[PDB]
């Protein structure tokens, strides 16, 4: 009834297929894996063909997509081998290898472009006039949740300013150990704001508060009147437990629209923002959500632009159907 499709529970996957769904809603992401040259990679060892066929067949299958194919790939076969890995390492390794992909090709550097962010980590000396400026470059933001009650405060103490005294001086080489002022400041937030809640680390359940339309501008060094920094939820990453017995779930509003999905495994049927939002912010039931995803209000419309059938190359198609001719068999 929702219009889109669900994912089968093949193992102990854990987050995989919700990250999965996030990805394949980031439709200018989409876009570009359908245009990676993959016509002569090997149907086994590929993990970007194997990225387009999952989103190939979420776009026009009626029946639960199998991910078999994705998960043999890039090695994680194991009993456990999710369990010892994060929602965040499994995104860096699948990411890494569809623009690792796009080099060469007209589509090159769409990670970076809707995921890199700029940021700036500094060492200012107190009774010394020696500063470290750093400028790095970001693809995400861990967020501590521990004492913090939102979004707005996890931001709060993340851009917090660090004290270097005692035992932990700062080598301030010419200069000696000195005390010093450690912190980050946000020069730029990307048009995909992906936000890691601190909860693993055992696991934290306490209530923790994210909004449906995020201000960020007042946590960057200058702001834009023509481009203010003003984020839009549009994926809620859910897990229910405290140790054992994992659930993990996925909530979109695919069109930004504010009209939600529940993304359970192969069961996608359509929720309220309160089952989306307000009931995945955790504390007193054991439900929580553990990512968050975010698109600036402005790129809303370029990230969610429109995919059609005519947006997959003939080539790709051609491969897959033969795939699935195959194992009609
Ligand atoms: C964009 C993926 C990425 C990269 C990364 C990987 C490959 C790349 N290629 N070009 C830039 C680039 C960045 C580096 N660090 C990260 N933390 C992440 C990341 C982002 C969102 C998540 O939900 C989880 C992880």
């Amino acid at each position: 009834h929702t219009g889109y499709v669900g994912l089968k529970n093949q193992g102990a996957t854990c987050y995989m297929n919700s990250l999965l769904q996030t990805l394949f809603f980031t439709n200018q992401l989409r876009k570009a894996v359908y245009m990676m040259p993959t016509e002569g990679d090997d149907s086994s060892k590929s993990v970007p063909l194997a990225l387009q066929r999952v989103f190939y067949e979420l776009q026009h299958s009626d029946k639960p997509v199998g991910t078999k194919k994705l998960t043999k790939s890039f090695g994680w076969e194991t009993l456990d081998s999710f369990m010892q890995h994060d929602v965040q390492e499994l995104c860096r390794v699948l990411l890494d290898n569809v623009e690792n992909k796009m080099k060469g090709t007209c589509v090159e550097g769409t990670i970076p472009k809707l995921f890199r962010g700029k940021m700036v980590s500094y060492i200012q000396c107190k009774e010394v006039d020696y500063r470290s400026d750093r400028r790095e470059d970001y693809y995400d933001i861990q967020l501590s949740i521990k004492g913090k009650k939102n979004i707005f405060e996890s931001f709060v103490d993340y851009v917090a300013v660090e004290q270097l005294d005692g035992d932990n001086k700062y080598d301030a080489g010419e200069h000696g150990l000195q005390e010093a002022e450690k912190g980050v400041k946000f020069l730029t937030l990307p048009p995909v704001l992906h936000l890691q809640l601190m909860r693993f680390m055992i696991k934290i359940n306490d209530r923790f508060e994210f909004p449906e339309q995020l201000p960020l501008d007042e946590f960057l060094q200058k702001t834009d009147p023509k481009d203010p920094a003003n984020y839009i939820l549009h994926a809620v990453l859910v897990h229910s437990g405290d140790n054992h017995g994992g659930h993990y779930v996925v909530y979109l509003n695919p069109k930004g629209d504010g009209k939600w999905c529940k993304f359970d495994d192969d069961v996608v049927s359509r929720c309220t923002k309160e089952e989306a939002i307000e009931h995945n912010y955790g504390g007193h039931h054991c439900t929580n959500a553990y990512m968050l995803v975010y698109i600036r209000e402005s790129k809303l419309s370029e990230v969610l632009q429109a995919v059609t059938d005519h947006d997959i190359p003939q080539q790709l198609v051609e491969r897959l159907q033969e795939e699935k001719r195959i194992e009609a068999q």
